[PDB]
């Protein structure tokens, strides 16, 4: 069995290997990459996402989100308070202000220490979940707006044609902006490209051990667990590496820098934080290997998780017994 310790693997495809996206994912899996839940892909030196970022300041962040924490430093939830619209140029100036900027630090490890010590005492503002793309239309390789759709994959594998669309999302971050512990909708893959700015640190639990994280989360957030049988779908809970180690939960960590891709694999729980002002693009995708994970994915029916239009058909075809209850949650 390849990669039996479930380590995060890093890949350096050549420009020739960068042509065929599906083939390269399958290659990484042949080497055991999926066992970690997360892989890094460094693009060939010849490749670029677009010519420059000199012209992005006029993108609008219609609903910036202030991420307010509750709990203790290593075990907390966050809620999102909506703020007034601002441009990316306005948000970048805010990120660089004395109130929000990255503190002085020695290296990524010192910064990670400071994040876990101090995160709860601040409320950073995240420009998350903005429909759109920064890839040039002429970029032919690993262009996240030109990928094969999940609807087309389901049709190819299973024969059934369904409604729905699959488009990318932009994320503008600042110091301490946080993504809570989660898997993707319907336990899909994700791919994330860091277009510019400061790094993003990731934590990940191997898919074979995801239920150990779920059992810990039920213990640590006991009210939330009584409220919903899949409350990590709410994407509000944080647990630090120190607390995971104290509880014996297998995990790994890695830092993504500008110009690098990360892929998350079906049922790979992940969480993390941004080091300073940055911009990332991400989208969900599927392969043949996903279908069995989609059939078994948990679902929130309490009403909190509220998701996209396109998830209806996935539930309806892959999970017909759950469909009725899940849709009551959505309405
Ligand atoms: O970058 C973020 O805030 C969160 N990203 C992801 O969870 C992802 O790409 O799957
Ligand atoms: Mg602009
Ligand atoms: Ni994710
Ligand atoms: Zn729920």
């Amino acid at each position: 069995a390849q990669n039996p310790n479930c380590n995060i693997m890093i890949f350096h495809p050549t420009k020739e290997e960068f042509n065929d996206f599906d083939k390269y994912i399958a290659y990484m899996e042949s080497q055991g990459a999926h066992r970690a839940g997360l892989a890094k892909i460094i693009p060939p030196k010849e490749w670029k996402a677009r010519e420059t970022y000199d012209n992005i300041s006029e993108i609008l962040i219609a609903t910036p989100l202030q991420q307010v924490a509750s709990g203790r430093a290593g075990v907390f939830t966050q809620y999102h308070k909506k703020k007034k619209a601002m441009t990316v140029g306005e948000y970048r100036h805010l990120a660089n202000s004395k109130k929000y900027q990255t503190p002085p630090h020695q290296n990524f490890e010192d910064l990670e220490r400071k994040y876990w010590k101090n995160r709860i005492y601040n409320s950073p503002i995240y420009g998350a979940d903005i429909s759109g793309s920064l890839f040039d239309e002429n970029t032919k390789q690993w262009n996240l707006g030109h990928l094969g759709t999940i609807q087309d994959l389901l049709e190819k594998e299973c024969g059934v044609v369904i409604e729905g669309v699959n488009t990318p999302y932009l994320y503008f971050g600042m110091w301490k902006t946080t993504f809570a512990w989660h898997t993707e909708d319907m336990d899909l893959y994700s791919i994330n490209y860091l277009h510019l700015g400061e790094p993003k640190t990731w934590y990940v639990v191997p898919p074979e051990h995801g239920q150990r994280l779920e059992r810990l989360a039920r213990e640590l957030f006991p009210g939330s667990s009584r409220g919903c049988g899949a409350f990590l779908r709410h994407k509000v809970a944080l647990i630090s590496p120190t607390v995971l180690k104290e509880n014996g939960i297998p995990f790994n960590r890695i830092t993504q820098e500008a110009g690098e891709f990360m892929v998350t694999f079906p049922y790979g729980y992940h969480a993390g934080f941004n080091h300073g002002f940055n911009c990332a693009e991400a989208i969900n995708f599927a392969t043949p290997r996903w279908i069995d994970y989609g059939k078994m994915a948990s679902q929130c029916s309490c009403g909190e998780a509220r998701v996209t239009f396109s998830m209806d058909a996935f539930v309806r075809i892959l999970q017909p017994e759950r469909y009725d209850l899940w849709k009551r949650g959505q309405d």
